[PDB]
DNA sequence: AAATTTGTTTGTTTTTTGAGCAAATTT
DNA sequence: AAATTTGCTCAAAAAACAAACAAATTT
């Protein structure tokens, strides 16, 4: 059904699968709740950061460090590549 | 004073622990550990379009979390995300969401 | 009655892109 | 020895943009 999930546990132990997308909706939720007031500037430009990052490492952990492959899984372009790899410090 | 929170620590999902404790960790393993599962249960397919499935993953919620925190209002939503009311209105169509 | 925010468009800039290429590197 | 991947440059096509409004809606 859904290929992005992560694991979880409910009291009676057992291990269980959920969408990502309910982490990343409770990530936020609470960010929200701890801010009272303070003006929210750049929330777009943040999360894509802490969403690339990962998938970044991991789909070069997948690929033994081959930028081409590397972009041809991503479906994005060998440079655009190199330049998300300098932009977090990878390349 | 202020103590240091790090940019791993400012977007965090409760998790159980070794102690059955509940810690607080990065969305980044999030991410992480869900890529970890798709390819384990993956093999030799031809995947040519990782990047947009996850974001497409990511950009959902973050739409459905803000407009709802906006109440409705795109203007404020566009200029909290950062980012152009065009580009809010497309992302919105795509999704849904209007 | 203001004032804001919507739904459009019109033009510019910033980003992504393919397609080349020598040199380096993996097979 | 051969195939490939890097690191770069170019130009082209595409996505993001800010600035303008009238019409709609909310304060």
């Amino acid at each position: 059904s859904d290929v992005l999930t992560v694991s979880t546990v409910n009291s009676q132990d057992q291990v269980t699968q959920k969408p990502l997308r309910d982490s990343v909706k409770q990530a936020l939720k609470n960010y929200f709740a701890q801010l009272n007031g303070q003006d929210v500037n750049d929330l777009y430009e943040l999360v894509l950061a802490e969403v690339e990052q990962p998938l970044l490492d991991m789909v070069m952990q997948y690929t033994r460090g081959n930028q081409t492959r590397a972009a041809l899984m991503m479906g994005i372009n060998r440079g655009t590549l190199r330049k998300k790899l300098k932009k977090y410090g990878m390349n």
